[PDB]
C-alpha cells in the first residue's frame, strides 16, 4: 500500500519534529494511524 | 533518497486536500521542495 500526496510547508511550530501531517484519507489508504511511522521518497 | 517521519492529524482547513506538511528538515534529506510530489509507505 502507498499513496501519493504534494509537499507543502510545515507549521512553525512543528518545524524540526520530524513529523508528516496527513489527513484521515490518506492515512486509510495506508492503514496508518496516527503516530505511526512512515517512509517517504520523491515520485 | 528516503526519510522516515511520524504521522499527525492534519490541520482541518488542510482536510482533503491530498497534502504532506513536511518541514525544511525532512524535505531536505528528499531534495524535494513545496510543491512537489511524494510517495509515502507504512513503515
Amino acid at each position: 500500500k502507498s499513496v501519493v500526496a504534494r509537499v507543502a510547508e510545515a507549521y512553525p511550530e512543528d518545524v524540526g519534529k520530524r513529523i508528516v501531517r496527513m489527513d484521515k484519507y490518506e492515512r486509510a489508504k495506508l492503514g496508518v494511524s496516527v503516530g505511526d511511522y512512515v517512509e517517504v521518497k520523491k515520485v
